[PDB]
């Protein structure tokens, strides 16, 4: 709703916080096209209206709809949505950029992992296959014959999220099964070509299944099946680097899920915190669903934050084995949150053939009877797929097996290399399958959800932005942000003792020029200043079954004192209204110098002034607000002929329009 008149605008209870609006970062997101993130699928007609968009994704599983904004940025959609009042809606964000974690081609080489490695002599590694002797990866996790004979990946399904799959391989027959293409929601029938990305995925493929018949190479779960989902397309077909769009994974990852993946392997990411993202990665989880990811691709490229930081995944960081010791392959990104390391340099898999969509050359001087193509790759992508195979392997022989409950048993049986026990680089060490396999499966450890739930003093209404970080001197690091509801989801991870930081919400709509000097805030942020921001530590939190959830109250304290004389005016009345002008939540009369106390208040609120009788001439209005201790100047004009007006520390100013008011607000939670 509107208003036009301050005093005829009736009495209203709080209506909580602002919209959730994704952080925009200039280089970091696809222009033209918002991700909506819904509880009442009706309102969001609401914003296709506002925008005159087209919806060209629904994604009921998450409650998601993509809308394309024909003909206006991301910015402007936000501009038309900031002052609309919705109410069923949990965000609008824009999709992210991603980057596929790209491998690299190195020479083979036939010294590796040799000479006092880990047996070495009398059929080393003997797989059945022509090419098992340059297959170093395997015999450093511990496969051998004998063990897939007891479990291989039977009835598994691995979902490759990556650049597509060239099923027509031979190394491949029989193992790709029917996959899925969002960008075009087009089905992938098995057995066929889908390498339209590029060669990365048939590589990966190989590397989790290629078929045990004798020829070419072999996989980790020789008895699993490969399930295609491209999300690096063709970017002739869908523009930039190929990435299909935050909005298309998740329909992919939703799409493998409903057809029965129980672990996904992926090789990719960005900066961009997604809640779409988290959503779908929570839905494959939740429906037990492993999801491996690779740490990051190296420094550099400080990304690929995500999907790799959500909680509950399964992080694999790059090993290389030389001078009779393995080691972080070093391209590998060191992060808290890795799980194990997994061979990821030198690693010999199948690529598109020569006439394949996908093909980016191959190594000739491979040895294999069978027709196929082959290379050499490094990098944190190689290292991935040993894991995911390694899971599919373990989820036969323990079918009923929760995700953390899988992560849990790797880290439990990996070997400790380093001798340290767990480190930032390779976390708790090299994956062992033959451990892993041993079992038993942990019974603890791990939770299957923690929630930190944020609300306001009262408890009446979830913060949403707020972030929070499980930090402890050992062990992986979580963090999320909260919701529209103010709840952050930790699925999966550890239980035991963390350090539980909380901060206010996110007050990233600066109002200063990137170029050094001052703007305006769009009013796209929950939180307008950093004096709006609140802190909370909970120091030894125990994380358990028993302690599935830590609730925190924001508290906060809010004065105002205006020092302009308004005895020419008829009954001057302070006033605290809605943001929006949708109605009031107080009135009182106007005095001089004296410090009004809305501490008490909660939500999102801005300041007028209105008199009985219209201002003779202009009037400048001054005050000071003081927010949680901070004093900071406030103003506005009542101009000549009018009744009210808007104070605040941009002089009264309206973020929206006339017809569609949205005025600077202050953002507390009561007492
Ligand atoms: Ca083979």
């Amino acid at each position: 709703s509107k208003a036009k008149d301050l005093a005829s605008l009736p009495e209203i209870k709080s209506q909580g916080y602002h919209i959730l609006f994704g952080e925009l970062r200039d280089g970091e997101y696809t222009e033209g096209k918002i991700l909506v993130g819904y509880n009442d699928r009706s309102e969001v007609d609401k914003i296709v209206k506002a925008v005159n968009g087209k919806v060209v994704l629904e994604l009921p599983q998450i409650k998601v709809v993509s809308i394309k904004l024909n003909g206006m940025t991301v910015k402007q959609a936000y501009d038309k949505i900031k002052a609309l009042a919705l109410k069923g809606i949990r965000y609008v964000e824009p999709s992210y950029k991603r980057e596929l974690i790209k491998p690299t081609v190195v020479k083979p080489n036939p010294d590796m992992y040799k000479i006092r490695k880990p047996g070495l002599n009398s059929t080393a590694r003997d797989y059945g296959e022509e090419l098992s002797n340059e297959l170093w990866g395997l015999e450093a996790i511990g496969v051998t014959q004998q063990l897939w004979e007891e479990a291989s990946g039977t009835n598994i399904i691995v979902a490759v999220v990556d650049t597509g799959v060239d099923g027509t391989h031979p190394d491949l027959e029989g193992q790709v099964i029917a996959g899925y293409r969002p960008a075009f929601d087009e089905e992938l029938p098995a057995g066929t070509d889908s390498s339209y990305g590029g060669s990365a995925g048939t590589h990966v493929a190989g590397t989790i299944a290629a078929k045990k018949d004798g020829k070419g190479i072999v996989g980790v779960a020789p008895g699993a099946k490969i399930m295609p989902i491209v999300i690096f397309d063709d970017p002739a077909l869908v523009g930039g680097n190929g990435y299909v769009g935050d909005d298309y994974v998740a329909a992919g990852i939703i799409w493998a899920t409903d057809h029965g993946a129980k672990v996904m392997n992926h090789s990719w990411g960005g900066w961009g915190y997604s809640y779409t993202m988290k959503e779908a990665f929570d839905y494959a989880m939740e429906h037990g669903v492993v999801m491996v990811v690779s740490a990051g691709n190296n420094t550099s490229d400080s990304h690929h934050q995500y999907p790799a930081g959500y909680p509950g995944v399964i992080q694999v960081a790059a090993l290389d084995y030389y001078g009779g010791t393995f080691r972080v392959a070093g391209f590998s990104s060191r992060s808290d949150g890795v799980s194990v390391g997994a061979p990821g340099v030198t690693i010999l898999s199948t690529v598109p053939g020569e006439d394949s969509i996908g093909y980016e050359g191959h190594n000739e001087n491979v040895p294999a009877t069978n027709g196929g193509t082959y290379d050499y790759y490094q990098g944190t992508s190689m290292a991935a797929p040993h894991v995911t195979g390694v899971v599919a392997v373990l989820l036969q022989k323990f079918p009923n097996a929760k995700p953390w409950q899988i992560r849990k048993l790797l880290e439990n049986t990996a070997f400790d290399f380093n001798g340290n026990g767990w480190d930032h680089d390779t976390g708790y060490g090299l994956v062992k399958l033959d451990a892993a396999l041993q079992g038993p499966l942990p019974t603890q450890g791990g939770v299957e959800e923690f929630q930190v739930v944020v609300t306001d003093a009262k408890g009446n209404f979830g913060v949403p932005t707020v972030f929070v970080s499980m930090m402890r001197d050992n062990g992986s690091c979580y963090y999320a942000k909260t919701g529209p509801d103010g709840i952050a989801r930790f699925p999966h991870i550890d239980s035991g003792t963390y350090d539980i930081f909380v901060g206010g919400p996110d007050h990233w709509d600066r109002a200063l020029a990137p170029y050094d000097g001052e703007s305006i805030p769009g009013g796209y942020a929950i939180a307008l200043r950093m004096a709006e921001e609140r802190q909370a530590s909970f120091v030894g939190f125990g994380v358990s079954p028993d302690a599935t959830q830590l609730n925190v109250n924001f508290n906060s304290t809010l004065q105002v004192k205006f020092s302009t004389n308004l005895s020419t005016l008829k009954d001057p009345q302070f006033v605290v209204v809605d943001p929006l002008l949708r109605g009031v939540y107080g009135r009182v009369a106007y005095a001089r110098n004296q410090t009004y106390d809305l501490s008490l208040l909660s939500g999102q609120i801005s300041f007028g002034i209105q008199t009985l009788l219209p201002a003779a001439t202009d009037i400048t209005i001054q005050g000071t607000v003081t927010l949680n201790g901070e004093d900071i100047p406030v103003y506005g004009v009542l101009k000549a002929g009018t009744t009210w007006t808007i104070i605040d520390d941009f002089g009264g100013l309206n973020l929206g329009t006339d017809s569609q008011p949205i005025y600077v607000w202050w953002t507390i939670f009561g007492q």
